[PDB]
DNA sequence: CCGACCGCGCATCAGC
DNA sequence: GCTGATGCGCG
DNA sequence: GTCGG
């Protein structure tokens, strides 16, 4: 119903993330547009709209503004301005942020051709995130999701039935399209207490890459793959495009708290995890702990529920979490 | 007013 | 090489 | 930029 106004918010926080770096005023932004887009209502004014928590003074007069004219003056004026448009062309290649991008603007690289003819001044993620520039601008629409998902199941079978692979993210919340792949990781092998395999996650990413799934790698850790893929095509049919994949490898006794954390969405987890502040608790992506205002011992969970419940939330399905 | 704003993996660099 | 700070990215 | 104390 308000699609201007969240349109208009998520301008403004990502001109203060890429050009100010003032990332504060990015999340101020994001809060608000997030808070306004699951408002059930067409909003009529900005004080309509400050009664909304993460909607201040500020934010108010500019939907005010917005509601008038259609139009936002502070943003007409970033739009025009040279310096933060290039800024924040750049930093939509992935591996370039905020600070990559504005040294690229001081030596006159600004535009896409620019990035191409100085591709020996970018590091290896930067290059990648060239050359698919165009790719990871699309979304996934939740049939090639499905596929994709078949190869990667069945494909981490081969190497051990023993492997569990969770599509995360979006999928997981049942968006009808995602912006990349998600994948939690657990061997029995690897828990908390141990690490009783070497390799655990390499040789996931070995057979994805034998089978040409895996067609690039934008990093790659013990714990973490953030790389490239592909769905095969048929006879003649034209290649799909390439896609973001991320694999997260996670303990296996702290799957809860893993795919809690890689449902999110981000914007839920960083309130989730706010809230688990005020309640006296610290949640990450393997325990939630009580909190001198120092961390203590992992609390038991049995599922996301149990960590719900720790900070007196109802629990949510993953397809009300994409805030 | 003003402090506080999640939490963390990988790549890179400085500095030793 | 190592440690630690910083950039970037994930949700 | 917002907000809670
Ligand atoms: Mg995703
Ligand atoms: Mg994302
Ligand atoms: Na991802």
């Amino acid at each position: 119903l308000n699609g201007g106004i969240t349109d208009m918010l998520t301008e403004l926080a990502n001109f203060e993330k890429n050009v100010s770096q003032a990332i504060h005023k990015y999340n101020a932004y994001r809060k608000a547009a997030s808070v306004i887009a699951k408002y059930p209502h067409k909003i009529k004014s900005g004080a309509e709209a400050k009664k909304l928590p993460g909607v201040g003074t500020k934010i108010a007069e500019k939907i005010d503004e917005f509601l008038a004219t259609g139009k936002l003056r502070k943003l007409e004026k970033i739009r025009q301005d040279d310096t933060s448009s290039s800024i924040n062309f750049l930093t939509r290649v992935s591996g370039i942020g905020p600070s990559a991008a504005r040294k690229f603007v001081d030596e006159g690289i600004k535009t896409l051709e620019d990035l191409r003819k100085n591709e020996d001044k970018l590091n290896h993620h930067q290059r990648i995130g060239l050359k698919y520039f165009g790719d990871f601008e699309k979304r996934i629409p939740r049939e090639e999701m499905l596929q994709m998902q078949d190869i990667v199941l069945n494909e981490v079978k081969k190497v051990d039935s023993e492997y569990i692979a969770t599509v995360c993210g979006s999928f997981r919340r049942g968006a009808e399209s995602s912006g990349d792949m998600d994948v939690l990781l657990t061997h029995p092998s690897f828990t908390s207490e141990s690490t009783k395999q070497p390799k655990l996650l390499h040789q996931v990413v070995e057979q994805l890459q034998k089978v040409h799934f895996i067609t690039d790698t934008l990093s790659k850790g013990e714990t973490k793959f953030m790389g490239v893929c592909q769905l095969p095509s048929k006879n003649d049919e034209k290649e799909y495009p390439h896609r973001r994949i991320d694999i997260r490898l996670i303990p296996k006794d702290q799957y809860y708290c893993g795919v809690l954390y890689f449902t999110g969405s981000d914007i839920f987890n960083k309130n989730m995890r706010a809230h688990a502040l005020e309640k006296g608790f610290t949640i990450n992506e393997y325990t939630i702990r009580p909190l001198t205002g120092v961390a203590g011992e992992p609390l038991p969970v049995d599922s996301e529920k149990d960590i719900f419940d720790y900070i007196q939330w109802k629990y949510r399905e993953p397809k009300d979490r994409s805030e």
